[PDB]
């Protein structure tokens, strides 16, 4: 039963001519579908509609070809073909009684236009601080009228597509905000200077959009109320609140964010730096002066926090993006009082990293069905029930093993999950202990909670933790119909890395002065004062250990052969991470790797040290002059973060003795997660989810085909268009 | 008439059961089309078929979902949908009497599989040196059987699609090469160790493919004969030649390359480092031991060079990739003796940069129609003729103005091209003078040659160089019906940059100790010993100037607020560029920018110097602790490379006096190229080509829409498939 305190979250709220059934609102957010993958777009949004969310929005939607984000993927409302594709989403969302919204976007120079090759226009000419080679043309008065017209035309197509909510997008430093912000706007005419002038472009656009579709659609505006850069850009109590007062009568609802685009991690707060509700100080400032419904994201996943902001008058609606990805059924579970079934977002930003990389579909660390709803037919809360009585033994309870266990149990199988470790979680139990990664434990907390309750539904299922390591013989005679090996991976101990694919002479983590990430995290092995971290990995391990060690008083130097924290650019953690390492005085030696290690010292070299000229000098000799940049640096302790290797000995033994499987009535043994190949936690979780869903297929080791959303030759995107080659001659 | 010496280039050559009509062969190369953009794929290849190329190949073609290059785009031959889409290309190519080929690809860990989420397999487990977070599973004997079967199935699907040539792709360190190369292969079974064991995987695969389609298709293999890393990887005179001897009986033709994947710029040699025929020393070693037709790329654009390699026995066929993109009609022009009509590739690698970025379609600096054949209907050699007598005045003869002039003249308009400069080329004349960029001149040599020739066909047209700068009055009273302003851009002189969008206090290129790129290239202003280059641009200017000054004896330090030469990662010039700067002792100070400048000194700061923690402290106050990393550095001369701005003064005046156009019989004035917004030379060229093609449209300032190749909701990619959402429950 739902706690009566949460009843307020289920009261309807009027937004202009529309009514939200409850206070759960999915703000606009990327998923890697746009108007190019209609199935993905409709399935992902409609499951949330089924899940109870009051309104579902598309991601930023380009109003015209001159605002093309390629290589990144945005939605598009350019023509009739887009209207058709996007309607599939509004139709499916309406089916479950929810509203559908679109976020009208024009990016200025922030849009690289790599597909269209068109020229972006802006208030003044500038080179984007995000897309450094992208420049825009300064707009004259007719340019302004024309772009405003693009918005009107787009709003009209949106109504045709079935959208109930139309946004004039002014967050993440996009067009309307560029005119408002002096950082971009250097004009001296009526569209620049004073706030009245700087606000003019936005005010006129809102008015024109309202005039065109305001009777049929709710007009909302997304606004970056503070750029969080201090004086120089937008400040909430200066221009921020004043603009709200000015535009209040034209808008039906305010959707608030903070930050710009280069650092939008200030908005999409990674759990590494920000807790739930991190945006409250800025968001509440809007309610204070607005007379319209206000909402502002803040990684809300806890109903207690949700009621707090609402009853305290900080917001009227609960806007979420990531929380809705991790759990499309969040509203329903709160309504039904099923608090323990809520799959809480861990704020890892891996979903976002996909958008930033440009082009690939979204994936989620918690929800392995995100992005898979349409192409694989995986509903996050509905599982195909087994008709047989097969039992499954799962060796390893990490992200992959525990997810496979959870899905199989949900499907009705009898499962036996075992691990030598005392708790479910595998390597993730160590990872969440790294500085700032505490919330990543929700991944294992959820699986622990779920597996425990699922055990009550089938007494033949068993959970055996803190056990002795399973052996080949133990597995063969266990008596399970099928076996899933999810034994994980370990960090290399001999220097093996992606640059050479070979060990490094002198690297041995069993030595007193060398450690692996595991040895550092266990905290038993002593670590000297001067620490050198040798890195060949582009994600979080090296910087996280550097932070941990520096805060403990060690002198840290990171020698990196690959771009340090590269992947963190995509998760939006990079800027604050660099600032953190800087305040801790961590020295970084990029573009360098190690050729040999000795006790207390190592020889490093610049990776660009070979001669620039290539000459054919015959066999046995390099075609470039020798690298002579080698130099030795000393250390008290050397931490090796060179790469990982699959722990697949058990698997290898079982495979060698495959002929014995039949004799023991073993129908199949499958290898998943890091034990198959070291992966991102999200993908490790996915492999477990997949073998569980496809356990009855011919070969669960390899995935069955998924529906592909690619154009079919002979079918034009434009209704009634000619698909054939036509040269203009 | 064609020079008799070039007759040999038109002799047919037998490759297995197929015959090449001449020696012009387009090797496989990316274009950003794959199987996702069938129109782009068929049009781009067929124009070359019409241009006389004997055979046209697709780019690398994935044989199975576990070799998915997303975010990069490759062709795919996974199912019937792909066969349908790819057949569009083979049909169109056959229409012009040419053969079509497909390059079967399996990438190992080099394929990040971001769309499929599948696990790649390889000879041993390793983390790709290219995709550092991508690991593969070590293959057992059944894995090997299964992957070889993938190739067979792909080959069979290829034959169904109408391909005449089927490749087993073993270049760029892909699968077959991974088994042959000790760098990847650490196996101890019959597939590792000795050369015969290392070659086993490739040999078996070739044999199975030949057996499956060898009677209907020619079997070719692409091979990286030398990884150009010296001992440790493949060496031409060691394993290289021997593998050729072993496989010779199985292949119908050898397609040779050099280098790996991380640095394939060694293969696709940038003119900055390599001249035409740079691969010869390696390629010739193959013909030395082979009995089958050999071909090896080398940026061949000159017929004199083409006949040299053939008559000297270095190769039997002329394989080209880039030269075919710059000029789809290269073969026909040679055949007809029209040597001066050949549009020579400048080896800028901008086409390639688009593939590396991942997702965007290809563009060409020389050929503005590349990628536009299908979507815009632009044929590179056919222009729609005008039916009126309009004359067009073009102010500025740089990349944009000269291309607009060329296309207008080809279309039959009377054109008046003028510039204050002595010759055609604009800023490109200074750029080609930078160290190693000499071949970029071909862009202006081509336009100079064509314009000169086109003037002869219309005596009303005129070329006026070395003139006084055109003023608004001059333009208004000139007498032309339409005017095109192509006045270019200039580098900023006040420190204005993408980071702040404002000038830097103390920045003034008129002072004796500060210079702009133009001042450095003119070589008149004196430059002191210690030079500091302040950079905020991510392409070639800062590195090139640094090289130029260092070779001249100056002590150079580059202070960069953006990732130095980032765009060069995409053009494949980065590795050799960094080695060059290192040899020249150029110091780099990344992650730093400039707050203020004084005579002989500048104050710099670390861009990550602000506090990592964000706290709301009200208006007027920054939410982060202040950056205190500021320090002063000295210099004798400071070179400013902070950004560019459009030179649009003339345009602005004309627009202000728009009311005067009608009375002077001026129908319209258009702004193109860098004057509209600083662009890459390729896009500047594109703007000129576009206004020219659309001069008769309602508004030539804005492009008319192009055909979009996006799926239409309601049409499944799989023929006979269901497009509706279907959950597996
Ligand atoms: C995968 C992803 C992509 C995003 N892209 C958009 C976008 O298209 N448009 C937009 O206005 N905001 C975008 N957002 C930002 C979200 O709207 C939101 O402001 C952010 O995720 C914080 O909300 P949350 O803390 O509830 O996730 C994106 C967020 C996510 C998760
Ligand atoms: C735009 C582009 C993409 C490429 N992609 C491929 C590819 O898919 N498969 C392949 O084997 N080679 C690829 N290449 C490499 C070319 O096949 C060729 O080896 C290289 O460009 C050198 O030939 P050229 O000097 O005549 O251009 C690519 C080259 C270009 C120009
Ligand atoms: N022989 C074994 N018997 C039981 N548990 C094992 C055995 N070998 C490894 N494990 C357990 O398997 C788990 C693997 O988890 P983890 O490394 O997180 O992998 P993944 O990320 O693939 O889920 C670890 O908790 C480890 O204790
Ligand atoms: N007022 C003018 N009259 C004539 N030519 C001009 C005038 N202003 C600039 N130019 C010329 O216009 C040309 C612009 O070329 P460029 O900078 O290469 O631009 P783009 O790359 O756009 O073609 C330069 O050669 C410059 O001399
Ligand atoms: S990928 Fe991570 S941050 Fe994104 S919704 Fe999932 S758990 Fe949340
Ligand atoms: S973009 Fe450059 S390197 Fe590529 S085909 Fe064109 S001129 Fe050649």
């Amino acid at each position: 039963a739902r706690d009566p305190k949460h009843d307020i979250l289920f009261e309807p709220i009027q937004i202009g001519p529309k009514t939200l059934r409850n206070r759960f609102y999915q703000v606009p957010h990327c998923i890697g579908a746009g108007s190019d993958k209609p199935g993905f777009q409709s399935a992902h949004r409609s499951v949330k509609a089924e899940g109870g969310w009051a309104a579902l929005n598309t991601e930023y939607c380009s109003i015209n070809p001159e605002s093309d984000d390629t290589h990144r993927l945005s939605a598009r409302i350019w023509d009739e073909g887009d209207v058709r594709n996007l309607k599939a989403m509004t139709d499916e969302v309406h089916k479950y009684g929810a509203l559908a919204g679109v976020e009208l976007w024009y990016g200025g120079a922030h849009a690289p236009n790599m597909e269209s090759r068109a020229t972006p226009r802006g208030p003044s000419q500038y080179a984007s601080e995000f897309e450094t080679l992208s420049y825009c043309k300064e707009m004259d008065l007719s340019d302004i009228a024309q772009v405003q017209q693009f918005y009107v035309d787009a709003a009209k197509r949106s109504r045709d597509a079935g959208f109930d909510i139309v946004y004039v997008y002014g967050a993440h430093s996009y067009l309307p905000l560029q005119f408002l912000n002096p950082y971009y706007n250097k004009r001296t005419d009526k569209y620049g200077g004073s706030l009245e002038n700087r606000a003019r472009f936005w005010l006129e656009t809102l008015e024109k959009v309202k005039h065109a579709v305001g009777s049929d659609c709710a007009i909302a505006t997304r606004f970056g109320v503070d750029t969080v850069y201090g004086p120089g850009q937008i400040e909430a109590e200066v221009d921020g609140q004043k603009f709200v007062e000015m535009a209040d009568s034209l808008v039906d609802m305010w959707d608030i964010t903070i930050g710009d685009i280069a650092e939008w991690g200030e908005d999409a707060g990674p759990s590494r730096f920000y807790q739930q509700g991190h945006t409250i100080p800025w968001v509440k400032l809007v309610k204070q002066v607005s007379k319209k419904p206000v909402l502002g994201v803040g990684r809300y996943t806890d109903p207690e926090k949700m009621i707090e902001i609402v009853t305290k008058g900080y917001a009227d609606i609960i806007g979420c993006a990531r929380p809705s990805i991790a759990d499309p059924f969040l509203p329903q579970k709160v309504e039904q009082g099923r608090y323990d079934d809520i799959r809480v977002c861990i704020g890892c930003n891996v979903c976002i990293s996909r958008w930033e990389i440009g082009g690939p579909p979204m994936i989620c660390t918690q929800n392995a069905t995100a992005g898979e709803e349409y192409r694989r037919g995986w509903h996050p809360e509905k599982f195909r029930q087994t008709k047989n009585k097969d039992s499954v033994l799962i060796v390893g309870a990490g992200p992959s093993g525990s997810e496979a266990a959870r899905v199989l149990m949900e499907s009705g199988y009898t499962v036996h999950l075992t691990d030598t470790a005392e708790k479910i979680g595998g390597h993730l139990n160590q990872v969440a202990a790294l500085p700032g990664l505490g919330e990543w434990s929700y991944h294992r907390d959820y699986r622990e909670t779920q597996i425990t309750k699922l055990l009550k539904k089938n007494k033949e299922s068993q959970l055996a933790l803190g056990q002795k390591p399973m052996t080949a013989d133990d597995v063969l005679q266990y008596g399970a119909d099928k076996v899933i090996i999810a034994t994980g991976a370990r960090w290399n101990t001999d220097g093996t890395n992606c640059l050479t694919h070979d060990p490094i002479p002198g690297a041995d983590a069993s030595l007193p002065d060398q450690l692996t990430p595991e040895q550092v995290m266990d905290g038993k092995k002593k670590i000297g004062k001067r620490v050198v971290i040798l890195n060949a990995d582009t994600y979080f391990m090296a910087p996280s250990l550097a932070e941990k060690l520096a805060t403990a008083g060690h002198e840290v130097t990171i020698v990196s052969g690959v771009h340090l924290a590269n992947y963190m650019h995509f998760t939006l953690e990079y800027p604050n991470m660099m600032r953190r390492l800087h305040e801790l005085h961590v020295e970084e030696l990029g573009d360098h790797f190690c050729s040999r290690i000795e006790p207390g010292r190592m020889e490093i070299y610049n990776i660009w040290g070979d001669g620039s000229k290539r000459t054919y000098r015959g066999p046995g000799v390099s075609p470039r002059d020798a690298n002579t940049s080698h130099r030795w640096i000393e250390f008290d302790s050397l931490v090796l973060v060179t790469g990982r290797h699959s722990e697949c000995t058990l698997w290898n033994e079982l495979k060698a003795r495959e002929s014995e499987w039949a004799e023991n009535d073993i129908k199949g043994i499958y290898l998943i997660g890091d034990a198959e190949a070291p992966r991102l936690i999200a993908d490790a979780t996915f492999t477990g989810h997949r073998v569980a869903r496809e356990i009855e297929e011919a070969n669960p080791q390899i995935a069955i085909p998924y529906k592909r959303e690619t154009i079919a030759w002979g079918t034009p995107h434009m209704p009634g268009g000619n698909f054939k080659i036509e040269y203009k001659v």
